[PDB]
């Protein structure tokens, strides 16, 4: 639903 770095392909996933 929300993180850093760390899904697929929806929304966040990583960044710094």
């Amino acid at each position: 639903i929300a993180s850093a770095s760390c899904t697929t392909c929806i929304c966040t996933c990583s960044c710094s």
